[PDB]
């Protein structure tokens, strides 16, 4: 358990949490940001953004390093305070209303989480022979290592059965493979 | 509001058979040589330092240079890449040590092995939806569901229920139906 550099305080949790944020997730948030020095408000989505919340992508340094460290494992309806030292904020030089070497205090409300499935990167990871289609063996191999990564035991019969059902559903033209197009475009109809 | 610079990747060698591709979180064992693009000078070689030990690098957590995270995804054991990394993705405007400011870097990197990353506190918290410091079967099922979906697989509940039992068979020891933080710590694999 590594030393946290941002102070995180959970102010409120939902009655029930169905999903927690992780790297790559888009987070719809309202927030207020204050300078710890004088308590002055530097930004509020409510006041400075026509009252609209904003989308933030977690875990890719889209914004402050402190947001990346402070907003993991968060649920819709959850509210968090972050106290962020300058090194994880705007550091020396600062920005806008934020002076150099400012510790920042955020009040952040999570309204929705989204993640877009089936990126090209995931396909390429699975396509071990780079032929732009996925074989049953390629899918089985991926499932095996993904389980084993987490130290989760692989029951081969359960996995073979899972693979068979995946292909029954996704292999639309029944050539035995899931092509790039069959991977990318999905319809239940 | 922001833009971005990119690494240039040139593949130098590919293995006849690729058994697994690198993905965020993996441990990569690599040899590398690093050069300044400016004058072509060698600043480091793993073949020369510490009696030729290759080095371990965790992909996708900014353990090292930004350009390494951008350039080493989807890589196979036996694959070699040349990364050309602009300063913003290397040691930046400041530079560091023997790397002068605003240095474009050239790395030739060979992948010797991929190993599973360790169980993290972060992963446990992400799964532990109700913050009771143990993972219910439903929480593990939820995690499986979202990860399956991310990779293009939406399958029948019977599959998830079966996979969860495989997992709990090993990880739930007192058989209270949960995987406590204690139980999660070591893959007893
Ligand atoms: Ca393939
Ligand atoms: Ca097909
Ligand atoms: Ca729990
Ligand atoms: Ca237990
Ligand atoms: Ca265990």
């Amino acid at each position: 358990i590594p030393e946290p550099e941002v102070k995180i305080e959970v102010l409120q949790k939902p009655f029930i949490c169905h999903r927690k944020t992780k790297g790559g997730d888009l987070m719809l948030v309202h927030y207020e940001g204050y300078l710890e020095k004088d308590g002055s408000l530097f930004h509020s989505t409510h006041k400075h953004n026509n009252g609209q919340p904003i989308w933030f992508t977690l875990g890719i340094l889209e914004a402050l390093k402190g947001w990346d460290q402070g907003l993991k494992g968060m649920c819709v309806g959850e509210k968090r305070k972050l106290i962020i030292p300058p090194a994880l904020g705007y550091g020396k030089e600062g920005k806008g209303k934020i002076p150099p070497e400012s510790t920042l205090i955020f009040n952040i409300d999570l309204l929705e989480i989204r993640n877009g499935p089936r990126s090209h990167e995931s396909f390429q990871e699975m396509d071990l022979n780079d032929d732009w289609k996925l074989s049953k063996d390629e899918v089985k191999a991926y499932l095996k290592k993904e389980f084993e990564k987490h130290g989760a035991v692989v029951n081969e019969s359960h996995h073979d059965a899972l693979v068979e059902d995946i292909f029954d559903k996704e292999d639309e033209d029944k050539d035995g493979f899931i092509s790039a197009r069959e991977f990318t475009y999905k319809h239940d109809e």
